[PDB]
């Protein structure tokens, strides 16, 4: 099942793209994007984003250095995520604070959220999905191929495995779409 969601992210060779520009809209309203993106005020404000969501806040390499200080005066509301892009980092720890943050968002009619990472291809999708799959009613199989048809995604096995985790609860619950 894990094997489905990456048959969808890929062609089928085994290989796997990687996003062709640094950012994407990727359903009306939401961005996926990479650091040089979120780092960059200027272009943010000109493409109307108010919030940012940073799930790779850290120090790394594979983390990108910023906070609610970096955009504070640019009236751009922040939050961080320190997730690391493993197979046993437990994003799924904070999908409903994600979704929340996506929420408070598109509540606003000018809103426009950001959510990225370091490449905007592992963690920062898995938030997105997860968001629509727990507040759009979508299964992971909709939402996943929605968000890969506008951006070249690929959550790691460890976060398709928490993403079809939530798409059995939420089926379970009876919570998803028809």
């Amino acid at each position: 099942s894990v094997q489905d969601l990456n048959d969808l992210l890929s062609d089928g060779s085994g290989c796997y793209s990687l996003p062709s520009q640094p950012c994407n809209e990727v359903t009306p309203r939401i961005y996926v994007g990479n650091a040089s993106v979120a780092q960059d005020i200027p272009k943010l404000q000109k493409l109307g984003i108010t919030h940012v969501l940073n799930a790779a806040e850290g120090r790394s390499f594979m983390h990108v250095n910023t906070n609610a200080n970096f955009y504070k005066d640019s009236g751009i509301t922040y939050l961080g995520i320190k997730a690391n892009d493993t197979q046993e980092f437990n994003l799924s720890a904070y999908f409903e604070r994600a979704a929340d943050f996506i929420d408070q968002a598109l509540a606003q009619k000018n809103g426009r959220v950001l959510v990225h990472c370091r490449e905007g291809y592992s963690r920062s999708p898995t938030l997105v999905i997860a968001y629509l799959m727990m507040r759009q009613k979508m299964d992971v199989k909709s939402a996943l191929s929605i968000v890969r048809q506008n951006r070249e995604i690929g959550p790691n096995d460890g976060f398709l495995a928490q993403l079809c985790q939530l798409n059995d609860r939420l089926a379970k619950e009876g919570k998803l779409k028809p």
